[PDB]
């Protein structure tokens, strides 16, 4: 049967499903890693023991614990990224959608996705694979990742919670992709590997990390990259946030044997509850528990391991939305709400960047306002908003993806980058918000394909073509089949623009609030 | 006779003179201070000696000692500046251009000239008050005052060099006037003060300064305010560079009596060989000596003078040209040239941004260049020469009286701000430098209405319309006749342009730029 694969690990049986009018089979719920329980909460992830018999890979796996969205009770807009199955510790699975008949050496995706390091399923909706494995008759992979302190508490020097472990869970998946995707159709010398926002930064943790380079061939990054502001902590803050949930759960704090071993007997929904309360600052766009630059994982600071040129060389496809950051001053700046046009005032527009740059002083934050305010209009509350937006935006999505892209060009072997900006004919969110930070997905995966869900024809049209972009870029290093997406070169800088209109080329990508963000602020806060 | 005039400093005889196919007289170099020779050099100015007799005031009297003009020998755009009669240090007079028929009392109007505290001359063409004086109908004063180490050696505590004293000169001069104007049919309590460059610097410390205030009623500002950074020094400078003048000169350094008796035993011209070896770092429009902050001219702070309201209120009418900057960069910095069109490479662009802001850091540098760099665009030339010439306009003369109008208005009776930006049909200077420094004053003047000068008719006709305005307000307060120039504003801010085109009222004249000149800039070097 064209449903049961036997693989290094054991056998598994999937089901087949219906995709516009047609099927193809999916593996959902295979396990790539011992449950993560008990004495083993915020350990390295163990391989998966094989087992005898017939794995039942019909439905989707449980969710990682993790933090849950309520803004917006019952609201789709933010519902459809609420975990969609029942949460549990027990989440190291990964699900596979395979073309039928069954391929024999096809190109594989793996995604990665995305939450800030403290959310995210591989069962939502909008992440379903079965749509772009059919179409492009591609082996979808799409795999999970503890989050949360589940994945990243770090207490540097211990073995028992050394940090960066839902970046190692994601790496064994990968490692499994590549033990046994052959045995799917899957060639496995030919994967790529691509995610979204801490997906996207996660793809790019594992460009620059030895231990993980070997494992795939290509990568595509969308709104996120390894050296975003949130991304990534010292092992000293990393420390510090880790003995910080320990006071909060009243837990001893003489040694982090201590620590973990209270840590550890508390119930997951505990450590949820207080995850926030340990920020160092009143933040937008800030996790307590993200990856740790601890000289294992990441050698050496990412800054100078993208220097050197340490990191994997291949080709890379990657891009920004155009308002990053609009759903982020809806959730936390005074001013903004899902209801209105939020026009801004002068007071919330400075107490929205004394938000968006937390680690600045007082230079700093007259810089970032200076270079954000039409001192002609000061008080012309589209104007205020909207700066706000882009401020968050570029710190931290743009200007990081920027200067990785550029530093990435300079020793890689092809770049392509994109700059999407349709806002969708459906979209639930108020229009001010604009293209929302997440809303390209539903394009990568192909939902306007599905009338019910009622996109435009053109819209339709859209994601056929990223779609295809992304597809062939995986299979060949090139998004283009033999109007152009011209290759983005350190010297021209060219990238294009994804929408529903005729493809127009740029150059240059924000360079001038990054130049500001990149070179400037860094700069000037270092010498203040 | 019309000609002859009793002052009550002793009689003095005029001459007629034609202008514009008819006449009116002129009292050409009338003394208001005894000659500032021998011990007298570098010391306050004392009061002419009354003489009995007739003194023969038909002929301009000599310019004062000081640097000459050689870049361009004999290129009319240079020479017009350059003193036109033999210098002297017996140089303190003053000219009256007097309507015919002598009026009975009317409006007042006294010329101060720029040269940057270093040069300048009452007497130059550019100057000549009968134009005005008869198309006006009024009676038009220029004064002259020691530039130079002459008018500003610095050595604060003594009594024989205690700096400012060429603006003791204007003020002796304003004195003078104020008690003998009437018998030239002059109204005592209707003179305005006006001057361009360094001239509008100094009737904006007349304003500020107490011992000036009640000499006159109404005050002019061209392209200069008294905050000007390169219009004062501190005392500690002051001394500093009147030191090093005596080093240079080879000068017995041990006390101040020492240093002003060996500068006081040396030829004009010899001060003024070794003039410009004092400035504390390589620059552009900085010059050496200048007026001090010294407790008497000034009691305290340019700047909490202007916080606390401590000035003159009344009214006052200024302005800028739009590209101020040009002349500077022309004569120091490199890259640019007469006769080119001085397209100016990146390299050329940063050194030039360092001789602009000779008292920055290196975060300061950046800011500067950040903040008028086109990144998208970094290569092209007319760009970098544009960009480089609003530097040196915005911050030696724009921003500087931005915040002086702003300060001013808080508390005074009356403000109009022009924005000077005609291209003179005739001009002689490459089409780069566009609306030159000092290239209102022939508008103001009059010369457009000479058709030998050749100005095209539109030009006469704006030559006219700014005549009467500066005439209509040093009579009224108010350059319009009861089109309207609008009344500058704390709230509004209203301002208009000056050409030949229908006039158009603006609003917050450069705050871009002038939010980072006057507020950023000075805070981002005050914490580095
Ligand atoms: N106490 C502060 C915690 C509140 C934060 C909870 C908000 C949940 C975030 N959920 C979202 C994600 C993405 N886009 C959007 C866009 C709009 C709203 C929510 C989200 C794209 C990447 C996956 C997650
Ligand atoms: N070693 C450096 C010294 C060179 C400086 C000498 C240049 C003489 C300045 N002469 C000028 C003045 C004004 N505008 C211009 C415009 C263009 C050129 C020269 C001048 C308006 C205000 C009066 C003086
Ligand atoms: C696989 O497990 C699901 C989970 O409930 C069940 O509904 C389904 O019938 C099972 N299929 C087989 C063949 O065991
Ligand atoms: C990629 O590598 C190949 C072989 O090493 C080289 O010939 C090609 O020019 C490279 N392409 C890019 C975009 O660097
Ligand atoms: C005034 O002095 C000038 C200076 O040379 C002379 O040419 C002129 O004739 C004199 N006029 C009288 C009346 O003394
Ligand atoms: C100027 O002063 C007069 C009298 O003190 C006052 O009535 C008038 O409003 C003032 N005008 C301005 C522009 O301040």
């Amino acid at each position: 049967s064209e449903l049961l694969v036997n693989t290094k690990s054991g056998k598994v049986m999937g089901t087949r499903v219906p995709v516009l009018s047609s099927h193809i089979s999916a593996f959902l719920g295979i396990p790539f890693a011992e449950p993560p329980v008990g004495n083993m909460r915020f350990r390295r992830p163990e391989p998966k023991k094989p087992w005898s018999g017939v794995w039942n890979a019909s439905t989707y796996p449980n969710n990682c614990q993790q933090y849950v969205d309520e803004q917006f009770p019952g609201f789709s807009g933010s519902e459809m990224w609420n975990p969609n199955r029942e949460m549990s510790e027990d989440c190291l699975y990964l699900n596979i959608w395979v073309p039928s008949p069954r391929p024999k050496s096809t190109t594989v995706m793996v995604w990665i996705y995305g939450g800030g390091f403290y959310s995210g399923s591989s069962t939502l909706d909008v992440y379903n694979g079965k749509y772009l494995a059919y179409t492009e008759e591609v082996v979808l992979v799409s795999l999970s990742y503890r989050v949360g302190a589940f994945g990243f508490l770090a207490l540097h020097g211990s073995q028992e919670a050394p940090g960066n472990v839902g970046l190692l869970d994601q790496r064994m998946a990968l490692q499994w992709v590549h033990d046994n995707i052959q045995f799917f159709g899957g060639d496995p010398k030919t994967v790529t590997i691509f995610g979204e926002s801490a997906g996207g930064a996660s793809v790019g943790m594992h460009i620059l990390s030895p231990g993980s380079r070997d494992l795939f061939r290509r990568a595509i990054l969308q709104s996120g990259s390894p050296n975003c502001p949130w991304a990534s902590v010292s092992v000293a803050e990393g420390r510090r946030r880790a003995v910080e949930l320990g006071r909060n759960l009243n837990c001893n704090l003489n040694s982090d044997e201590e620590l973990i071993h209270c840590l550890r007997e508390k119930k997951p929904q505990e450590l949820i509850d207080v995850e926030w309360n340990v920020l160092p600052f009143d933040s937008i766009f800030r996790f307590s528990f993200v990856p740790v630059i601890d000289g294992e994982f990441f050698p050496t600071s990412l800054e100078s391991m993208l220097n050197s040129g340490n990191f994997k060389k291949t080709q890379i496809l990657l891009g920004v939305n155009k308002d990053e950051g609009s759903f982020f001053l809806l959730y936390g700046a005074p001013g903004f709400s899902k209801d209105s046009e939020s026009k801004i005032s002068r007071e919330d527009f400075m107490s929205g960047v004394k938000l968006s740059v937390p680690h600045a002083n007082d230079l700093g934050l007259d810089a970032v306002t200076l270079q954000y305010t039409d001192w002609m209009d000061d008080n012309n509350g589209i104007k205020n908003r909207d700066g706000l937006d882009d401020i968050v935006g570029d710190h931290n999505v743009i200007c990081p993806l920027m200067h990785f892209v550029n530093k990435y060009t300079k020793f890689g072997n092809g770049t392509y980058l994109y700059f999407f900006n349709h806002r969708a004919s459906n979209l639930v969110w108020p229009e001010w918000m604009g293209v929302i930070h997440g809303y390209e997905i539903e394009f990568v995966f192909g939902l306007p394909l599905v009338k019910e869900l009622n996109y435009t024809a053109e819209e339709e049209a859209l994601s056929r073509r990223i779609m295809h972009y992304w597809a062939t870029f995986a299979k060949t290093g090139n998004p283009n089949e033999p109007s152009k997406w011209p290759l983005f070169t350190t010297k021209e800088q060219k990238f294009i623009d994804l929408n529903t209109e005729p493809m127009k080329v740029h150059q240059r990508l924000r360079v001038q609030m990054c130049v500001f963000w990149n070179q400037f602020l860094p700069k000037l806060l270092n010498a203040t």
